[PDB]
């Protein structure tokens, strides 16, 4: 609950950070880098997008080295401490 | 056993889901979608399929943070409750 | 020992068997096929190869479920199992 | 403490050597060598960079299996021993 919800206001600044450093940096649209900002962090990295400006890679090393472990924290506790429970209320006869 | 069978239920709705959303707002065939949900939830992310569209982008921020922790749970139990005892199987003397 | 023992069989039978469907199915070249086997089943999936055919996109799916599992147990026990303590003895005064 | 300085250690040694061999015989910039291991050993794998030679494929075989253990144990305890505490010092009132 508490934990949860540290983790998606942590997840969520961490995401606007990206949206602002792309779409300024590199230029994209403000839904493209958060759409990018995702894909990065999660590592799906479809290469649709990427940085093509030095700034924008150095900055996509630190940003991925940060971010992945948050943002996957997230994923975990979202996982177990909210879909969890919940597919569990879906069965118990 | 109970817990595998309930993971892989979990998962084929949710690529079901995926199926459905990017044959429709994404253009794909009923087999590209599929491929494209499955290469995106497990994270490989090729890039050979990736949304165009801000429907598709958005939706695809959902789908990954949703889908990827029951995606990984199946693979996790699939290969613990089901690979594990098998490869121990043809082991024994 | 005899858990990595294991673990690397599983994992140079899994890339054999993608060795010899893309190069098969896909017409990959018996190195590029080794090599998209492997950047598939560790999720990098850089995309300069993927499938093009149904045959090829369907047994990628099912490729990617059965092999991340046991690819990842590998890179999981060779860390553990023989990275960890090779770095530890690199250490003791 | 102890812990999280020798992984950081490790992973720069490990960066160091896909900065070098990319460099060479990839024959990327001294930039793009650090952003495209990097990119490699946390999965991200936009593609934007791969190898296309096939000592580059073989050595990216290696590296992949090598070093993403070791990345991601680095991740794990920099997101643990270093940003868990820092978020919490945040938090008490
Ligand atoms: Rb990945
Ligand atoms: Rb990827
Ligand atoms: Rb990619």
């Amino acid at each position: 609950d508490k934990e949860f919800q540290v983790l998606f206001v942590l997840t969520i600044l961490t995401l606007i950070s990206g949206t602002i450093f792309y779409s300024t940096v590199e230029g994209l649209r403000p839904i493209d880098a958060l759409y990018f900002s995702v894909v990065t962090l999660t590592t799906v990295g479809y290469g649709d997008f990427s940085p093509q400006t030095d700034f924008g890679k150095i900055f996509t090393i630190l940003y991925i080295f940060i971010g992945i472990g948050l943002v996957f924290g997230f994923i975990h506790k979202l996982a177990v401490n909210v879909q969890l429970p919940s597919i569990l209320s879906n069965l118990v006869p």
